[PDB]
């Protein structure tokens, strides 16, 4: 079955509606699969604070997400986190790597999220998530994820400094035009799999752009990844960074696309 965990506490959010987007996504999953989410954390307004300020502010939410994710990973169900920001994964990825040292993390994101305190241009915690989990810097919530076990999927237009940190650490990158289901399966080999998704990986707007080559990943490419990962091997899935206001038509349309992408994996786990 499925364990649904929903972050609703601020974790460095610089966007206005990602807590609301997480809630609406969770609601759609509850209605479709007959689930009741475990909601963690208290909302707070977005702000452009430095990671050194935002990170301590988020400690209570991160600790609570860590303990909820730990219980789920140790059990028998599919762990599904609907997270406001990628930074929630500073708490979950060290758990994944500890409980499943052989897991491959598919970090599906238009960005690398591999900055350190020394290299970040913007101070944003969300751009430091994968490097933190891999121990390039100390988030205060552990590390232990081998960069050799992390695969960035859909990332593009990466700052050349950050791209060299990624390369030196051994993180593989599969850009959108290479990110077929088979390309992703070849990267995973026989490993159990954790999927982390930042929706900015998706090609914006124009749903049937039939005569142009997309720069981002298409919804069909994400679905093909969820179709291809065997249910027995899937440890869990994180859905992050839907920026859409509560009760907006936009949020209703967005979660319908999300449910279509994740259905192969979630339908199988619910059986
Ligand atoms: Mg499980
Ligand atoms: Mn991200
Ligand atoms: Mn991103």
């Amino acid at each position: 079955m499925i364990d649904l965990i929903v972050s609703q506490g601020r974790v460095a959010d610089r966007a206005a509606w990602m807590i609301e987007g997480a809630a609406r996504t969770a609601r759609a999953l509850e209605e479709r699969y007959g689930l009741k989410g475990h909601y963690v954390g208290e909302p707070a307004p977005h702000a452009d604070d430095d990671w050194s300020v935002a990170l301590p502010q988020a400690r209570e939410t991160l600790v609570a997400v860590r303990e909820a994710a730990t219980e789920s990973i140790k059990g028998d169900n599919l762990t599904v986190l609907v997270n406001n920001t990628c930074s929630v994964s500073l708490a979950t990825l060290p758990v994944v790597a500890r409980e499943h040292p052989d897991a491959v993390v598919l970090y599906i994101d238009g960005h690398g999220d591999f900055n350190t305190p020394e290299t970040t241009d913007t101070g944003y915690l969300g751009g430091m998530v994968l490097s933190g989990a891999c121990g390039l810097w100390d988030s205060g919530h552990g590390a232990g994820l081998r960069p050799e076990q992390a695969v960035l999927v859909g990332s593009r237009d990466i700052d050349e400094g950050e791209r060299e940190l990624i390369r030196k650490a051994g993180v593989r990158v599969i850009p959108p035009g290479e990110a077929t289901a088979q390309a992703v399966l070849d990267a995973v080999k026989d490993a159990p799999v954790w999927i982390h998704i930042d929706w900015d990986v998706l090609e914006p707007g124009s749903i049937p752009a039939d005569y142009t080559v997309p720069d981002g990943m298409l919804p069909a490419q994400i679905r093909a990844v969820f179709e291809a990962i065997p249910a027995e091997r899937l440890i869990g899935v994180e859905l992050a960074e839907l920026n859409a206001p509560a009760d907006s038509e936009r949020a209703e349309q967005a979660v319908a696309v999300i449910l279509d992408m994740v259905a192969p994996a979630f339908d199988a786990a619910a059986a």
